DNA sequence: GACCACGGCGCC
DNA sequence: GGCGCCGTGGTC
């Protein structure tokens, strides 16, 4: 309540408010700070910010990201947003964590500030005896969340002009489409609009309208619907080609290039910390946590991410990372055995239930797909797709025993935890409804491996980081199992071998981890 | 110019 | 299973 005059003394709990959401591109329009119960106002914040040594209150990593951008080393701290979110993943917004726990998130810094110091003090009391999850805050959150700093701070390198070339070479195409599709639509109309593109399907043409959309209940239009109707009109062939084409263009190569910083030259992501239900990192401002890879035109998107000059781009991916996971909690002597031998998985588990069968049972097990899915995607009727998971089971057995006993701590405990200890809470799980039941069981038995590889993940970062200082390396992207760096090709090498070791080994399982590395000028060279 | 819901799709 | 962003359509 009293206010003194800036700056405040040693530890005072941060406050501030910008011009926008991406700190890369913000206007620090206050900040302020709070120690005991009184407030510190800063009449001229650009000057001010240089009297702090840490970051340290609500979004303190966003604050952080803005000194780095002023050329000002304010790593962050304490944050009350992880404590909550370590509480509960459902806590993901100051304003909700506060409508919760108590105060309002308003758009003052001084009140920002003493929100934070009230928060912290509250929820750090809420996590009494909780020491797992105590654990996680100080070994793995909250130091992680100086690396994502430095990570949006350094940005990755663009090639803007090979984007232009590609988008004209694109938009050349598009239009060849566009014109095939009116042809055979006897007129012209708006491709973009799935209302539009159903009239001239479902009922200008003689086409079967199969599935219908979630909540209003129309014919839908989806990629699904269209690659049943691919035999039935040539039509569908060419707007399949079409919606490749577009969502390419309008998502990653017109708009990439016009997000490139001045002061820096590099592109800015957001890694956002408190934003997912397993424990999760997301990216927004833009998503690079989905730039594509699987077709022809979506690998030469990926070459436009290069290093820069001097230096090399060095790509870690996990291997069967979930899979792996759910062999040391579910303790399956099998399985175990089919890592510990090192030999391809989806051959052995063939082998070890009797190729294509076996992969997609692996991959689908995780998310507990349906029976009748299996039958859809496989080609093969209901009874021998019904059967084939039976028979995954028999020969996994303490699998389907890690599930039903997962799901029975559910119903008890009322939430799920990965190996260090996260929890979700998942309520449904009692549900007098099958189908509202059932999905809740999905989310439920899938958080502990999807949740622990995160946990994985996130910790070899945080080992990682210090090491790549020494080297003068960057961590640059992460992709959920995977992580791009950048070293100087002087080092590279040496730097693609010390980080191997450091993922692999982060937390010695019941089964080895396995990394693929690779080197190289771009994003896409640096796999191949 | 802002925001919103919906269908649709990129990635792990 | 877990995310975020696109254009369309509608509203203020
Ligand atoms: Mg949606």
């Amino acid at each position: 309540l009293e206010e003194a005059p800036w700056p405040p003394p040693e530890g005072a709990f941060v406050g501030f408010v910008l011009s926008r959401k991406e700190p890369m591109w913000a206007d620090l329009l206050a900040l302020a700070a709070a120690r005991g119960g009184r407030v510190h106002r800063a009449p001229e914040p650009y000057k001010a910010l240089r009297d702090l040594k840490e970051a340290r209150g609500l979004l303190a990593k966003d604050l952080s990201v803005l000194a780095l951008r002023e050329g000002l080393g304010l790593p962050p701290g304490d944050d009350p947003m992880l404590l909550a979110y370590l509480l509960d993943p459902s806590n993901t917004t100051p304003e909700g964590v506060a409508r919760r726990y108590g105060g309002e998130w308003t758009e003052e810094a001084g009140e920002r500030a003493a929100l934070s110091e009230r928060l912290f003090a509250n929820l750090w009391g809420r996590l009494e005896g909780e020491e797992r999850l105590l654990w996680l805050y100080r070994e793995v959150e909250r130091p992680l969340s100086a690396v994502l700093a430095h990570m949006e701070a350094t940005g990755v390198r663009l090639d803007v002009a090979y984007l232009r070339a590609l988008s004209l070479e694109v938009a050349e195409e598009i239009a060849r489409l566009e014109a095939e599709v009116f042809r055979l639509a006897g007129h012209p109309f708006n491709l973009n609009s799935r209302d539009q593109l159903e009239r001239v399907l479902f009922d200008e043409l003689g086409l079967p309208a199969i599935g219908k959309t979630e909540k209003t209940g129309k014919r839908s239009t989806s990629a699904a619907v269209l690659e049943a109707l691919r035999e039935a009109h040539p039509i569908v062939e060419k707007i399949l080609q079409y919606r490749e084409l577009t969502k390419l263009k309008s998502t990653y190569i017109d708009p990439l290039p016009d997000l490139i910083h001045p002061r820096t030259g590099r592109l800015h992501t957001r890694f956002n910390q408190t934003a997912t239900a397993t424990g999760r990192l997301s990216s927004s401002d833009p998503n690079l946590q989905n730039i594509p890879v699987r077709t022809p035109l979506g690998q030469r998107i990926r070459r436009a991410f290069i290093a820069e000059e001097g230096w090399l781009l060095v790509a870690l991916d996990y291997s069967q990372i979930e899979l792996r996971v759910l062999a040391h909690l579910s303790g399956d002597e099998n399985l175990i055995r089919v890592f510990q031998e090192g030999r391809d998985i989806h051959t052995e588990t063939a082998s070890w239930m009797f190729r294509r069968a076996a992969k997609t049972i692996n991959f689908g097990v995780l998310y507990g797909m349906s029976a009748h899915r299996l039958s859809q995607e496989l080609a093969i009727p209901y009874e021998e797709a019904q059967a084939f998971i039976e028979r995954y089971f028999q020969s996994f057995p303490k699998v389907r025993a890690w599930i039903e006993k997962t799901l029975e701590e559910g119903r008890r405990r009322g939430y799920v935890e990965t190996l260090f200890g996260r929890r979700r809470y998942v309520p449904d799980l009692e549900a007098r409804v099958k189908s509202v039941r059932e999905a809740a069981e999905r989310m439920a038995f899938n958080m502990p491996v999807q949740g622990t590889a995160a946990d994985l993940m996130k910790l070899a970062m945080v080992k990682l980081f210090p090491r790549l200082e020494e080297m003068g390396a960057r961590m640059l992207l992460q992709v959920h199992d995977e992580l791009v760096l950048e070293a100087p090709k002087e080092r590279a090498e040496a730097v693609a071998r010390l980080a191997k070791e450091v993922m692999e080994g982060v937390y010695p399982l019941a089964v080895p981890l396995e990394v693929e590395v690779g080197i190289g000028e771009d994003w896409l060279s640096a796999k191949e």
